[PDB]
């Protein structure tokens, strides 16, 4: 049972691709090809680099062996399925790191907590890492790594409709997300070889665990409109986001992991088209099982009647679009001032270009 | 491998106690003595009587063997602990049946079932069973029977503080209540011998399961103040409770199971004192394990320094009192026109509260 990290913990021949981590369109499929498909090390190698970039090993006296042991066991428990795999976990962790470390035009630093900064971070700009304490940031990064742990390649709706043992176990409520959090935490506690949090006190550890669970459970898209309405409520109230309020910080971390989780349509066309391929291939596996069980095939999941452009157009218009508008309205989107100044925002620019590409595909069909 | 209901499905020797089900202070400990203390049939025998009283077997074409098979398997998986046992499950089912079937002064009433006990044909009474469709009522009754299934005799706080497997499995959220619902439903789906819902269509069955889970999860007292504030909100808004609104009906069913679950302090002194003895004895078992694990003993859980009166006074003042006041303000409390209203349930709660305050005054 004690899966341990490969002998040379840090792989070391990957420097030329790893130095591109500080870009939004990090070429993650070129990293996969450089490491080796199913070498099972992409998540632990990127986790190492981003924890070191933030000085999180010093801040919490994290021993590197136990940390690499855990992140390797975690990445090994992600299945070989087309989308909800360790490559997606790596992508989401990169996205949360990018959203929390990169310059945000006109964001104020909380006047007055222990805070970490990226080595990449060097009046007119702030970053979330300057407003969210190191403990809470580390919880968000670990949540991103564990968020899809042991994903079966089926939706909550499918597990509930088929009375899958997991759906009965979790009373049909956030079935996958409860399982990811519970299975990742059970893995963590199963062996002292995994205990990278040994230097947190008991109060800190219980708070850390609470924050990780809240972040993973926030990735259930059945709650998507509830989180977005709650967040628009906090932004448009008397004081706006209050960075000294622990519940306001939690809600920002949850919006951050939610955006990170569905970042694909807001990447360059090349990345977005590869992730689109991944999710529709996982849907077709589900559509095949639905047919074999005599259920009707869910919309967009029938390989012999694809509606790929309709899926991505409506995903962008109903889910990704409103989440980005809400996050941008809070003033939390990384961007650059244009030389009542305007902001150039790469993330919304990509989402707009991808939306237009899918509408153009629809108008031909 | 399947637990099956005992030889003659219905015990014939219980008639003189079973006819007293239509009283608030049902002598449940006399029923225990008449059956035998761990005979393990009390929940299935009472469930049969209350389902037959409401004509629920005819309304959903329930096969009685599968129904008795399931309720016997369920009652067997309640542990021999002092409070959260099959006797408590029986008590809560009786209380939800009583609150939903018995006359309510000035309640308006319209796929509905009615108790054979419901006589009193004065215009000026209704019952909730006249306002809550039979499918939703049956969900509330089955939830009451399953609400504490496989209870370990420990609080959520103890399971979370000790990183018990169940607390890890449920991410520290409503750990016991998720387990009761999940373990009860797993038992149901485990055997065709248990499928008493076979004549519900697929839409009905999915709705039924949703309602049962919502009712069991509502018994977590971490949510108590949220439910009470939400209910007072719906009662004091422009239209009040709207019986044609499915979310208003669910919230009434959840207030009903919540009151049924903590009914003890609103029973006659004799019943209330036996239930109080049960809960403090279960707490002491928890305090013993806390000491052995080197944890500080939780408040009220120390056998060598009991604080029974302080426990019950503050439980009634903080939890039971405000829930009864809120349910009574909605006009949903069973009672009799004297015209003012005599309400047995609130009169018992007031008398038991005064009894504990008087005990404290000596200590
Ligand atoms: C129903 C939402 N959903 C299932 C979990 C989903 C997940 C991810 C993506 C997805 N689409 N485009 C990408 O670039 C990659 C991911 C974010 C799309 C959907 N969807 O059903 O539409
Ligand atoms: C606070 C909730 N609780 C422990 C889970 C509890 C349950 C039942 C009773 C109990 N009190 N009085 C009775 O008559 C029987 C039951 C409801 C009391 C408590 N409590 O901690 O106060
Ligand atoms: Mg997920
Ligand atoms: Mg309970
Ligand atoms: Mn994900
Ligand atoms: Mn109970």
């Amino acid at each position: 049972k004690p899966i341990l990290a490969p002998e040379p913990l840090v792989m070391d021949n990957l420097d030329s691709i790893m130095e591109q981590l500080n870009t939004w369109n990090f070429p993650i499929f070129d990293l996969v090809e450089n490491i080796g498909r199913k070498c099972g090390r992409i998540l632990s190698q990127v986790s190492y680099r981003l924890f070191e970039d933030m000085g999180l090993f010093e801040a919490f006296k994290i021993p590197i062996r136990e940390f690499m042991n855990y992140f390797h066991a975690l990445e090994i428990g992600y299945r070989d399925i087309p989308y909800h795999n360790r490559i997606h976990a790596t992508d989401v962790l990169h996205a949360v790191w990018y959203l929390t470390t990169q310059p945000i035009p006109g964001l104020s630093t909380v006047i007055g907590g222990s805070y970490v900064f990226s080595k990449t971070y060097n009046d007119k700009y702030g970053c979330l890492s300057g407003n969210i304490p190191a403990l809470e940031l580390m919880a968000l990064y670990v949540a991103a790594a564990m968020h899809d742990y042991d994903h079966p390649g089926r939706t909550n709706a499918f597990l509930v409709a088929t009375s899958a043992p997991q759906a009965v176990l979790y009373n049909d409520r956030s079935v996958l997300e409860n399982h990811h959090a519970a299975a990742a935490w059970n893995l963590f506690m199963s062996r002292p070889e995994y205990n990278f949090l040994i230097n947190l006190d008991h109060v800190e550890f219980k708070h850390f665990r609470f924050l990780v669970i809240e972040a993973i459970l926030a990735t259930d898209l059945k709650k998507h409109f509830d989180f977005v309405a709650k967040f628009n409520g906090k932004v448009n109230d008397d004081v706006g986001i209050d960075w000294t309020n622990e519940n306001d910080r939690l809600l920002v971390c949850q919006m951050c992991i939610k955006l990170a989780d569905i970042n694909g349509p807001a990447k360059c066309k090349e990345l977005h088209l590869q992730w689109t391929d991944g999710i529709v291939n996982e849907f077709y596996e589900q559509g095949d099982e639905e047919a074999s069980l005599g259920l009707p095939i869910s919309p967009f999941m029938d390989r012999s009647a694809p509606q790929l452009a309709n899926l991505q157009e409506s995903f962008i218009s109903h889910i990704v679009g409103p989440l980005c508008n809400s996050y941008d309205s809070a003033g939390l989107m990384p961007g650059k001032w244009v030389e009542r100044r305007k902001i150039y925002c790469q993330i919304t620019q990509h989402l707009l270009q991808n939306h237009k590409m899918w509408k153009k595909v629809i108008e031909e069909e």
